[PDB]
């Protein structure tokens, strides 16, 4: 009753495709600039950083928010946080609201899983930041923080509910990735950092 009430609302919010929204406040189309895709990571690209912070962060809550509502009604043991969690990454990438051409789920994702345990979001990002900072590709950091927070909830002894909830989040996420892996892989994917070291 309240809980297929929170996973519809979770589907609904994660069908709010916020940077497709603020783009079109701002005039630009985010399929015509850089990577094409509708995330932060490319809403940064076409509006600049302040803009991309605030996507980040509305994707993330789209994430948080019924997750959190979850784990304080029913608990992290439930099949209810499972389903609102996959409910608002599932809403994100395939967007009711937007003819389900979504984002591919790693601000949503990570404020599941901070819901759930900000420990495994930090060690996550943790995983995050060190790709990146290696190898200046957000895509291959996405992919193997991804992975990791699967291992990390795993390890940790999390329940079969959450351990599910993460394995489809996970695999999805990856596979809505494999543009970028296709670019990584034949060396024309969008790297960060070259040639800003002329300017510092
Ligand atoms: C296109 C994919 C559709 C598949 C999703 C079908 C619905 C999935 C999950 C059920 C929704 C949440 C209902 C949970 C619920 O009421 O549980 C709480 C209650 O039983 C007591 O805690
Ligand atoms: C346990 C306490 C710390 C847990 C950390 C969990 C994740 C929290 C913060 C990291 C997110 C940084 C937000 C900025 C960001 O990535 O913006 C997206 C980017 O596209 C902007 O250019
Ligand atoms: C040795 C120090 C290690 C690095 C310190 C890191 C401090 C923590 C978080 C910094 C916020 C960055 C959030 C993610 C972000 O903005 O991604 C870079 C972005 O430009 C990629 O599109
Ligand atoms: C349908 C939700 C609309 C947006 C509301 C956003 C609220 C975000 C965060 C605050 C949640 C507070 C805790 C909610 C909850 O499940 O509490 C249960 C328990 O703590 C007390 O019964
Ligand atoms: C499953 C647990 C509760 C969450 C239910 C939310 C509904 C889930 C998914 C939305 C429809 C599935 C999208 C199917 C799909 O990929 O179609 C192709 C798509 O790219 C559209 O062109
Ligand atoms: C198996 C479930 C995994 C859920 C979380 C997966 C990702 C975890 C940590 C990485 C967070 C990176 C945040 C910074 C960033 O730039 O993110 C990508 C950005 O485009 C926002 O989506
Ligand atoms: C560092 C280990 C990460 C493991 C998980 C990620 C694996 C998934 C996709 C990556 C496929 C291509 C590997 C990355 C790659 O080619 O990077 C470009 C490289 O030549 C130098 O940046
Ligand atoms: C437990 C399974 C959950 C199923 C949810 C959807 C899973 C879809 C794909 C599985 C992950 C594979 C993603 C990596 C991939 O295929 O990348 C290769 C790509 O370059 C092919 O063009």
């Amino acid at each position: 009753g309240s809980a297929l009430f929170l996973v519809i609302f979770a589907y609904l919010l994660g069908s709010i495709t916020f940077g497709e929204v603020i783009a079109k406040l701002k005039g630009v189309d985010l399929r015509n600039v850089g990577s094409g895709n509708v995330g932060a990571t490319n809403v940064t690209r076409a509006l600049g950083k302040k803009y991309g912070v605030l996507v980040f962060f509305l994707d993330f809550l789209k994430g948080f928010i019924p997750a959190l509502i979850a784990v304080k009604s029913f608990g992290i043991d439930s099949w209810v946080l499972t389903f609102t969690g996959l409910a608002s990454v599932l809403g994100h990438m395939y967007p009711v609201f937007f003819g389900f051409k979504g984002g591919k789920g790693v601000a949503t994702a990570l404020g599941v899983v901070f819901a759930v345990s900000p420990s495994v979001a930090l060690f996550s990002f943790l995983v995050w930041l060190g790709i990146f900072l290696w190898k200046r590709y957000v895509s291959l950091a996405s992919i193997t923080a991804t992975i990791s927070a699967f291992l990390f909830l795993f390890v940790a002894g999390y329940p079969v509910n959450v351990l599910f909830m993460a394995i489809v989040i996970g695999a999805l996420i990856i596979y809505r990735h494999r543009e970028n892996i296709n670019r990584l892989l034949t060396g024309r994917e969008h790297r960060f950092g070259t040639l800003e070291v002329l300017f510092q």
